């Protein structure tokens, strides 16, 4: 699924990420533009052999099974599959465990070089939320 803007803003809300461990609603809108563009279905393989799932980019090393990510783990305890359907409850779910492992938003790297600082509340600018 390729969300629009307020359309995910308004669904992070309602799982209940905005304002997740202080990160303000426009921070996950502005991290899932860069990471996937918005949609659900992205997919992007790592040198180390991990790949990234779904509209937060979330990493098979630690966070998702997908069998071919040696020596890796499942913390979510999910399937990476699961990260990429429509309804984004699996990520936002899963986000909430990476977000409060320890460095915040900064385990989304595009979030450090492309969002955090920034004026985020622009990416919810408009919305009827
Ligand atoms: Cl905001
Ligand atoms: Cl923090
Ligand atoms: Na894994």
């Amino acid at each position: 699924k390729v969300f629009g803007r307020c359309e995910l803003a308004a669904a992070m809300k309602r799982h209940g990420l905005d304002n997740y461990r202080g990160y303000s609603l426009g921070n996950w809108v502005c991290a899932a533009k860069f990471e996937s563009n918005f949609n659900t279905q992205a997919t992007n393989r790592n040198t180390d052999g991990s790949t990234d799932y779904g509209i937060l980019q979330i990493n098979s090393r630690w966070w998702c099974n997908d069998g071919r990510t040696p020596g890796s783990r499942n913390l979510c305890n999910i399937p990476c599959s699961a990260l990429l359907s429509s309804d984004i409850t699996a990520s936002v779910n899963c986000a909430k465990k990476i977000v409060s492992d320890g460095n915040g938003m900064n385990a989304w790297v595009a979030w450090r070089n492309r969002c955090k600082g920034t004026d985020v509340q622009a990416w919810i600018r408009g919305c009827r939320l």
